[PDB]
């Protein structure tokens, strides 16, 4: 029978868990019956032995299984989500929450998972919010945001509210660990493909294994500079997630004709500061800002397009349609249909 | 920089040993009440999967060395001795060192013993020595008095360590052994300079070693390597072996005294009340494997005395173990211990 002692003595002498053993953890944790200690035991443990991408598939799957669903056939097949890790220390623009509009734009269905910030000054739902988009809506309200708008914002802690126990641990040891990848793998829509970040080389591969299992489309990001998105600075690190099956990639942007930026061009401040961020990119002002988040939604679109069926060929209609999004002003105009969907 | 958790966690969880002084940081945030039980656990957990060094292990006990009732001065003799082990090897035996605590200061040598109740084992040496009558919960004063007139003194950890219970806490909690459970031996109040120290996790007796190295303490580190956190008689033992500041492992065969070998189902112990009835079979003068236990670790304590030549030693040290059971000294002492506690 399942223990603590037994669970964190296996950690703790750096062997792997045998199956169901760290879904009934986190199961422990989701309910409630695990003291603050052993929680944290547990995620310092798992992240020290190095999770692997079964373990971590299972924590994820206890999450999914006590998350609030959205309601049956409300979420497209092809949805895509935008989300990272966070945690890369930068305090950049929100790229996530920019490409994820753009990609809606694009007339790709995005439902995206989000959470305030952590170490960052102001997140994806911060910024979301200073917009004037609703960051609180149900399963119900985010359903008719998807089919109106054509894009939806789930807010973690209000679709996950059993995790409040975990995050609270989350908080109080500060350090990084397995539960800090669990955001990004755990959208309660449960769409089939995405562009996650990971702002944690050594564990960006397992989240890629962990979306491997589920048969999604995905492009796990890391930036060869720290952050957990498609960085302009330098190449980028990309886990291709297609057919079941993990390919390690170097991403280049200036093979697309992309030019090196500097980190403090991208460099962002609070929640009022990147709101008008956002207004400028999808402004049409061109600069830096604008070439990360056409980026970053062009690799959403690259992995959208590996539902249903190549890489070059992908990139360049990605970031053609990402642009196009920009410019024809529809990105902009998706931002002002979303807030008044709020208001209404 | 600004010493925080994110950053010694950090550290740690990227297996890098920490800085001067980071480990006395976090000890001393947890001594003081300024630590979650999260951020205790964590750093436990931590501390231990990365493999602490005896350098940090040394920033530990020190902190909590520091916080610790002493015990007046002048009142420890510079001999003073102590027999402990880290306790959790797993197998239910008889109170070896408080067995061999006792035998040892009837042959003269002061002891001030160091202890705890039970973690995982039926009966642990505080439990044993309660059911036999004696006091274990003495504050410094009535500790020194004892060890004044009895000749022995035993500081009850919780007693001594009373900022400690955060951390106790939490051990408890996580049931996981950690870098926490060798503090105990590591952290005796009365600071005796000799010692006979079990150690039931092999990988770290080397690193409670170096801790009491640095102390220049004379210590004898003991791993049975049948598991025990004693010298076993069922088989050989590693001993570090600390003198003059300086370390030096070797492996050590009873059979070399005339010791025959034993199975850990003679060893073998039950509750509180049995294991001092175990206790009063021994000092009653009973042969069998229980009493060459006792009277090899006895032995082996006051070898360490000693280190205040090695066979020699192991002779004189056996010969005068034996003679405070025979003589009946042992029992006396208890008894005398017993109306201590009771006047
Ligand atoms: O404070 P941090 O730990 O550094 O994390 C920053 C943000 O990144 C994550 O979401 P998201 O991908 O949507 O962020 P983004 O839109 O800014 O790119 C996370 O939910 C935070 O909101
Ligand atoms: O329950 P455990 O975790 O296994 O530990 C058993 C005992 O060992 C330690 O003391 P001590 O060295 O005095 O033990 P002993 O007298 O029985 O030999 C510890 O303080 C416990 O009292
Ligand atoms: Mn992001
Ligand atoms: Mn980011
Ligand atoms: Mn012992
Ligand atoms: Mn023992």
């Amino acid at each position: 029978v399942p223990s603590w002692p037994q669970i964190l003595g296996r950690l703790t002498d750096n062997r792997d868990l045998a199956r169901g053993q760290a879904a009934w953890a986190m199961d422990q944790i989701m309910t409630g019956n695990a003291r603050p200690a052993q929680i944290a035991a547990f995620a310092v443990a798992m992240t020290m032995k190095a999770p692997t991408a079964d373990e971590v598939g299972e924590l994820a799957g206890v999450m999914l299984s006590h998350a609030h669903p959205l309601p049956a056939d409300t979420v497209p097949d092809d949805a895509v989500d935008v989300v990272g890790t966070g945690g890369d220390g930068v305090n950049t623009v929100n790229l996530s929450t920019m490409a994820a509009i753009v990609v809606a734009a694009a007339g790709v269905p995005v439902v995206k998972h989000g959470n305030r910030a952590a170490s960052s000054l102001s997140g994806g739902a911060d910024t979301l919010e200073a917009l004037g988009v609703r960051i609180d809506l149900g399963p119900d309200l985010v359903a008719r945001s998807l089919a109106e708008v054509g894009i939806g914002f789930c807010f973690a802690p209000r679709f996950h509210p059993s995790y409040r126990h975990a995050a609270a641990v989350r908080r109080e040891i500060g350090v990084p660990t397995v539960f800090n990848l669990l955001g990004p793998l755990t959208n309660p829509a449960r769409p089939r493909a995405g562009l996650i970040g990971c702002a944690f080389a050594d564990l960006a591969e397992v989240m890629a294994g962990v979306f491997a299992a589920r048969r999604s489309s995905v492009l796990v990001v890391h930036g060869d500079d720290g952050l957990d998105e498609l960085t302009t600075t330098t190449t980028s690190t990309i886990w291709r997630v297609a057919a079941g099956s993990v390919d390690k990639l170097t991403f280049d942007p200036a093979g697309f004709g992309f030019a090196r930026a500097q980190l403090d061009q991208l460099a962002g401040g609070d929640a009022q500061a990147n709101a008008a961020a956002v207004r400028a990119v999808l402004g049409g002002a061109r600069g830096p800002v604008r070439d990360a988040v056409v980026l970053n939604a062009a690799g959403a679109i690259v992995a959208h397009a590996g539902l249903s069926s190549e890489w070059l060929p992908a990139w360049e209609e990605g970031l053609r349609r990402a642009s196009a999004a920009i410019d024809t002003g529809a990105a902009e105009q998706l931002l002002a249909r979303w807030v008044r969907f709020g208001r209404q």
